[PDB]
Parts: structure tokens; C-alpha cells; sequence
């Protein structure tokens, strides 16, 4: 503003910034319960037999979808046969 | 219409309030024991990723045992020291 002076050594600008403090995880869900660590094993609801698989190993799962289907018919099959051709 | 002589139209109004009579309709009760319930599909408890399978197709399941394990990670990576010593 006052008294002539040389130009600044730098003046260029950038919009890259860091990518570690970035945040995108939000909404697209809403309504939660409490919380949980991470990995958690799950048990079967009822005894059954794997007749047809729906999901293959390596395929992530989602809440609300299916995984497998069982067919319970009275007493479970058990007499003697176990290994044969 | 105020005479002692009148003919009905649909209801003469007499101890009526719930109207029972005869009505079968589709059954909604289980009736003592169970009726029909064999094959039943099952959904996933929570969203995750198939990291390691426990049961293979063709292997019957049982109540109390496990089936699969998921690893849900919603927290971003921060520092996380390494192990060498």
C-alpha cells in the first residue's frame, strides 16, 4: 500500500491438501443402536441342512439380505450311513 | 314407521354388539401343535465382509454352533504403530 516493494517469493495456491483428515462416512443410514468393536462371529438360528448356497466366500454381506436356506423336516437323518459312494 | 308393526331390513337389534354367528375364514391360529414349517430362509444380522468360511455347502447346521464370521471396520486408520520387536 505504501512505499514500493518487491513481489512475494510465492503467490501460487493449491487445492490438493492432505487426504488423511478427509471424511465422507456420513448419512445413508441413520438410526443406530449402541456400537461394537469390529469382527464378530455369528451362530445359526436353528438346526438344518445346507441344500442350496446363496452367497460365495469373498462376497461381503449386508443387513437385510439373505445368506443361506435350511430345510428342517421332523427329526434329523441319523441311522448309520455317513461315508459311502 | 312408529307403528307396532314393522319389518326388518338387516338387523332388528337384539343383544347384538359383536355379531358372531357362523364364520370360518382362513385359520390364523397354530392350533395346539405346529401346522407347517420346514424350509425357512435366514437373513444376515449385520453388514460385513466374508473373510473366512467355517461351514462348507452340504454340511448340515445345528442350533448353538457357528456358521460365518464378519469384520466390520467403520473407523478410519490413525497412526497404528507397527510390530518388529
Amino acid at each position: 500500500m505504501v512505499k514500493e516493494v518487491n513481489v512475494p517469493d510465492i503467490v501460487e495456491v493449491t487445492e490438493v491438501m492432505v487426504k488423511v483428515g478427509d471424511k465422507v462416512a456420513a448419512e445413508q443410514s441413520l438410526i443406530t443402536v449402541e456400537g461394537d468393536k469390529a469382527s464378530m462371529e455369528v451362530p445359526a438360528p436353528f438346526a438344518g441342512v445346507v441344500k442350496e448356497l446363496k452367497v460365495n466366500v469373498g462376497d461381503k454381506v449386508k443387513t437385510g439380505s439373505l445368506i443361506m436356506i435350511f430345510e428342517v423336516e421332523g427329526a434329523a437323518p441319523a441311522a448309520a450311513p455317513a461315508k459311502q459312494e
